[PDB]
């Protein structure tokens, strides 16, 4: 595994600063998928427009709390066995929340479009499909919360 020091290596660069990286991610999902919008309900209200989410301090909370379990995947790279009961979990308290697990692969792309904004040249095609493993490990693992 000489992809997992890619990982590592790309990583390094998004985790100085992971509420601005978080902020492009979330930002990019609701432009390709703005149906997530509803689903961050806090004290039963709605956002309208995706600029409302990032003022909101719960949302911005939840963004911190995404870089946190990526930057695990990432420490465990080697072994992702180790994170599986875990990431089952966080898969059913997404299902509960009303995320469809179709929803999952958009937000792999706005990970990668976060990765290659923030990296540019130094974003490769290797470490673009590097990630793209992990990722897909990483939503394996999740999806048997929603049974499989
Ligand atoms: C795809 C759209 C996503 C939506 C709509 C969504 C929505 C939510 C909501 C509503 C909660 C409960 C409220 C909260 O604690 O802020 C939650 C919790 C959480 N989410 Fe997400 N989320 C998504 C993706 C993710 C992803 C990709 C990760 C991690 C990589 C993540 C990590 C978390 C964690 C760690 C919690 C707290 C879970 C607990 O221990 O109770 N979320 N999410």
């Amino acid at each position: 595994r000489p992809e997992s020091e890619l990982i590592r290596q790309s990583w390094r660069v998004v985790s100085r600063s992971p509420l601005e990286h978080g902020t492009v991610l979330f930002a990019r999902l609701f432009a390709l998928e703005p149906s997530l919008l509803p689903l961050f309900q806090y004290n039963g209200r709605q956002f309208s427009s995706p600029e409302d989410s990032l003022s909101s301090p719960e949302f911005l909370d939840h963004i911190r709390k995404v870089m946190l379990v990526i930057d695990a995947a990432v420490t465990n790279v080697e072994d992702l066995s180790s994170l599986e009961e875990y990431l089952t979990s966080l898969g059913r308290k997404h299902r509960a929340v009303g995320v469809r697990l179709s929803s999952f692969s958009t937000v792999g792309e706005s990970l990668l479009y976060m990765l290659e904004k923030s990296l540019g040249p130094d974003f490769t095609p290797a470490t673009r499909t590097a990630w793209s493993r992990l990722y897909g490990a990483w939503v394996q693992a999740m999806s048997r919360g929603w049974d499989g």
